[PDB]
């Protein structure tokens, strides 16, 4: 093969099997090891498109677990969800076959790649998106494994021939303690609550030192100089940091920012002086330094600025993040349908103030379903904040994804709580079949409308707007 | 660029801005290999030593920058500096590299950065690394696949500790001191053996060097070695398992030693029958070399390669070498240097001497390395060198340490005495022992020079002495 003239093939591994394939990270990884010529079979409880679509490219997919499922694999990669209960889980470990963790299997795809690794609480997959796209304009065709779609690949993975892996790193129970990258970029790290004493805050800023350390002596740390949290744990990472951000001490640093329409236009100074005119074609100041984690891992590799500058000008995004579903004329109005990602309360705030900078005097009209119930619990006081700023609001129910309800983090409770501080009066939407109609009548002309949230939102959001269609 | 440089890099990428590198003891056994991979590699190399020497001159013509003495400004755009672990902090280099902020790593360090993106086969044990790390390097080189090796000892046929080869693979010896072996990120680790000299701690750090392997890597571990066979089920990889016991998966049957060549089959996994010609003596010697084949034949490599490597096998430098036949007053000898200097790979060495000796006598001139090691294993030397039909003891090799009472050569030698099955000579001015030698001689001796210090230096003196 061509690939394996640059890429070993794993000692003795024919078959890799996938519990959960549908589960998150699952797939990415899935396409590469099909693409590299691996058999590749996985199992899930649900049908969905993940799963149908992994099947179009090759792979034998399965809906529910049983353990013939698991029939001729060399090894068995499971998802976190996975329950030791698991007929697959169980039988695959009474036939001595090596099962692992989806973050193992990334770190060799990574073992013998020069990989470039983003972690960070918020803004990974589009960090990881922009370098991707950079690295494919500066021609150098690398390998991505994304935690979302790329919109100009089509895929959240692809294999490339070169040397090259960008890969998004979770640091979800210290996943990414596996990885061994030449480059990390640490977006941000963000507290719950910022001046309480959190014991598990404490102990994932010690993991994400671990994973510095795990950098080789010459390998690069790229950090936004905005976050103090970063900067203070610059003395204890012990290999070089770069930084970047808006701050007078950035190494990369941001100068003159603006937004028109939903493009961003601003300035970027280097260590060296050098200067950067960069047109953004995402809005926003968060993306701006998404883009500047992205240029300085660039410019730090050596890549012509010509490449660096083509891929943000004409930057299409992640799947689902500020992504623009077309405008729709109702009876009440024309409107701007855009879907969002947004869960944590400063994601769906930075995406509102974004939204508010390229609108002008039109409203803000949002569609938000939280996800977890854990979470909505957690943040409860600062979704409520954060959710009171948009000028219209419909909640859906709490996307579970998995978990028991509690009493007083659902969206009942959000509502009434949001009610009560009097910004906006919200209306809970429980029957989705009814969101048409309900939106029909709140609507506005000009109104912008966000669909926000993690979970099946975007499923919802897709059917409004091809019955508005 | 040179061809040869053009050809590497499209397989092993060059480390980011790394332009310069320094070694500080770059006379160093351990650290002359590296330097040279990374010389060959097209690095710039430098590097410092308290003496100058072959090593250093020899680095010195090939195109490193070499100096005597330790000195600040040696430290010349060095963009990393690799230290040993015998450093110390009033070091000149050291203590302004450190405030230079140039990183500082050990050399083991720098062997997992060589063995980073390769095809790494580590060897590791407590007795066979040098000799199994230089018959498996051997076996990759008969089969054209040019490994790079790194080695603690002189692979004979190659006249090298270590070499740089323009292919993935690299074979080296993995040294468990102070758990440096566990930097080290191998496809294939060997364990040839696990003996005591705190050995449950060298237990699990033992089990957590082969969970260094990647899930689908191979552990190799002698199947007649019960601590090995006791943490298979630690292990969590593959093992497969070599040696003479009947549950082994390549197993030796049939051996004999012929002179000082071993003759022997070998039965694989799946039955295939493979019979050997080992041109180096012992049953010790037949088991590293198995250890070998397995790791040739789970590679997919030919049986004719492995059969020529091991046939035409040259030994490692002092690994029971030998340095030729003499005619003395008394007698013609045959002189042979081993550095085996703990009880087991002495007691080893004297029987694969026996086995190729007929009905003529042993004569050892044994040197023990450091007071320490004498102290823990008194009574395991004083058995095993009892089992010599004469024996010149040398004063101990001090290494560092101070003298300690009742641990030296004359108590060893009272001991030894007091068995009564052989009265030893002690030499303690060695520019006596060829004299002392010539009056003990009779026809036909084999004269075993035997341990890890200055002993191989003395028996080389000596031989030629003994040449003109
Ligand atoms: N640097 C940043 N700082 C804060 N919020 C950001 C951000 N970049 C993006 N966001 C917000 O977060 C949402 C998710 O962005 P993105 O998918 O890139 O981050 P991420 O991958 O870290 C999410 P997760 O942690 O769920 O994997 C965006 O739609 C936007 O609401
Ligand atoms: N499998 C084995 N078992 C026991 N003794 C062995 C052995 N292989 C070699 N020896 C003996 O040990 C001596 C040194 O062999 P070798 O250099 O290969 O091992 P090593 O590298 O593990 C020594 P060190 O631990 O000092 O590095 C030989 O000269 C012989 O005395
Ligand atoms: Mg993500
Ligand atoms: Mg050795």
């Amino acid at each position: 093969e061509e690939i394996r003239k640059i890429i070993p093939e794993m000692r003795r591994v024919q078959q890799i099997h996938f519990i959960g394939i549908g589960g998150a990270g699952m797939s990415g990884i899935a396409e590469i090891l099909l693409n590299e010529g691996y058999q590749i079979s996985g199992s899930d409880i649900a049908d969905g498109v993940v799963t149908q679509r992994l099947a179009q490219a090759g792979a034998k997919i399965y809906i529910g677990h049983a353990e013939e499922h698991i029939e001729g694999a060399s090894v068995v990669v499971v998802s976190s969800a996975i329950k030791d209960d698991n007929p697959e889980l169980v039988t695959s470990k009474q036939k001595r076959i090596p099962v692992i963790q989806r973050a193992q299997m990334l770190a060799e795809i990574m073992r013998f790649r020069h990989g470039i690794a983003v972690a960070g609480t918020h803004g990974k997959t589009t960090t990881t998106a922009m370098i991707s796209m950079i690295y494919t304009q500066a021609k150098l065709d690398p390998t991505f494994v994304n935690g979302g779609l790329v919109k100009s690949a089509g895929k959240n993975a692809h294999l490339g021939a070169s040397r090259y892996l960008i890969a998004e790193a979770d640091e979800s129970d210290a996943s990414f303690l596996h990885l061994q990258p030449m480059v990390s970029v640490v977006t941000n790290m963000e507290p719950d609550h910022m001046d309480t004493y959190e014991g598990d805050f404490e102990k994932m800023k010690a993991t994400y030192v671990k994973f510095l350390h795990n950098l080789p002596f010459y390998g690069l740390a790229v950090m936004c100089a905005d976050d103090p949290v970063l900067m203070e744990l610059v003395p204890k990472v012990g290999r070089q940091v770069i930084t970047y951000g808006f701050s007078e001490q950035a190494d990369y640093r941001i100068e003159d920012y603006e937004q028109t329409g939903f493009q961003g236009h601003y300035t970027v100074i280097c260590p060296n002086n050098e200067r950067i005119n960069v047109l953004l074609n995402v809005p926003g100041k968060h993306n701006a330094l998404n883009a500047t984690a992205a240029l300085a891992v660039a410019k730090e590799e050596g890549i012509a600025n010509e490449a660096i500058l083509e891929a943000l000008a004409d930057f299409q995004g992640a799947g689902r993040r500020f992504d623009q579903l077309g405008e729709f004329i109702r009876p009440n109005g024309k409107v701007r349908l855009v879907d969002d990602y947004g869960h944590h309360p400063t994601e769906v705030g930075v995406t509102i103030k974004a939204a508010r900078e390229g609108w002008g005097d039109k409203r803000i009209v949002m569609i938000f379903q939280p996800h977890r119930y854990s979470r909505t619990r957690d943040l409860f006081d600062d979704f409520v904040q954060v959710l009171s700023q948009v000028d219209a609001l419909i909640m859906l129910d709490v996307y579970a994804a998995g978990e028991a309800p509690i009493v007083g983090a659902d969206s009942k409770s959000l509502c009434r709580s949001i009610r009560n501080l009097g910004k906006v009066d919200p209306i809970l939407v429980s029957d989705t079949s009814q969101l048409g109609d309900v939106l029909d009548q709140i609507i506005q002309d000009g109104d912008l409308i966000l669909a926000q949230g993690a979970g099946s939102v975007s499923k919802i959001s897709r059917g409004l707007a091809e019955s508005w269609k």
